[PDB]
This record gives C-alpha cells, structure tokens and sequence, in this order.
C-alpha cells in the first residue's frame, strides 16, 4: 500500500544495525538480497509490503518514534497489527532475543556453536550479528523455524535460563499449531 519512495525515504532512518535486523526480517520472503532497498523491492513486487508489515517492522525494531512520525500510532496502535503479515514468529522472535545478549554473551555463543561445529568459524568472527549467528546455523541445518532447541540449549549453557525458555515456549507452541 504505502510507496517506495515513502517507504525508502523511511529507511534513511535506520542504522546498520536496525537494516541488518530488516534484512534478517526478509529473509524468506526477499531471497537474496544484500540491501534493504533490494529488500523492500522485493516485497512490493510480491503484494508482501504492507502498513502491517511495515509496522511490524518498526515495532520489532523498537523506533516507536517512527510508528508515529510515518504512520500515527502508539506501541498499542501498532500492537493491534501485530502478526498479520508476512512477518513470522520464529524471526521476529530471534530478532528480540538478539536484542537481550550482551558483546560478552553474544561471543560465548559463537564459540558454543564453533565448538558445535567447526564449521562455523569461517561463517562467524568476532564482529558477527545474534541474527548473523542464527542464519550460519539455519544454514547447516542446526536450526529451522520449527526446530530451535539447539539455540535454546546453546542459551541455557549461558545460564540466561529466561532466553531459553522463550525459545522451548516458541517451539512448543509452533509445533502445536
């Protein structure tokens, strides 16, 4: 519904941490893409870029200021559109996680899932993303949006029992739907 042109000029306002958030968020539904242009361009193609899905968005991100600039609403306004879009639970969810580890957490994981798999090392460094970590373990297998217990395990040897149990919540709950 809304324009590109709003929709980018929107953009101008995230930084690389909040375009890397997006792109995670676009995952499935823009295959290969490397910018949030690309991104968004996709998605307008598809019918997938709508008011819901651009309030998602920015919910998940947090720029409450956003919601109200571009579109008026409140957080509670924009609750209301929550999950009506082509925005999964899985992502949106690892996207909130990442947001509650710290530098310190975010390297004991990347050496849990390295001493997991070796493999890893040439897909992570010292500079990689929660979401980074998670898509170089969808992309081995390790997890799925419908598997994360390798996550949650990896979490709990963390001792940051309450990410766990967001986790084995989710995947309980996706597997009963």
């Amino acid at each position: 519904v809304p324009s590109l042109p709003f929709l980018r000029h929107l953009l101008e306002e995230l930084d690389s941490h909040e375009d890397s958030l997006l792109l995670f968020l676009c995952h499935d539904a823009a295959p290969g893409c490397t910018t949030v242009t690309q991104a968004l361009c996709s998605l307008s193609q598809q019918r997938k870029l709508t008011l819901a899905a651009l309030v998602e968005m920015l919910y998940v991100l947090q720029r409450m200021d956003l919601l109200k600039s571009r579109f008026g609403l409140s957080k509670e306004g924009a609750e209301q559109l929550l999950g009506t879009s082509f925005l999964t639970r899985y992502r949106k969810l690892m996207v909130c996680v990442g947001e509650e580890l710290d530098s310190s957490e975010l390297r004991a994981l990347r050496l849990f899932a390295c001493n997991l798999n070796p493999s890893l090392s040439t897909a992570l460094s010292e500079s990689s993303r929660f979401v980074e970590l998670v898509l170089a373990l969808e992309n081995v297998g390790l997890v799925s949006p419908s598997s994360v217990s390798v996550l949650a395990d990896m979490l709990r040897t963390l001792r940051r029992l309450d990410l766990c149990q967001q986790l084995v919540e989710y995947e309980q709950q996706e597997q009963a739907r």
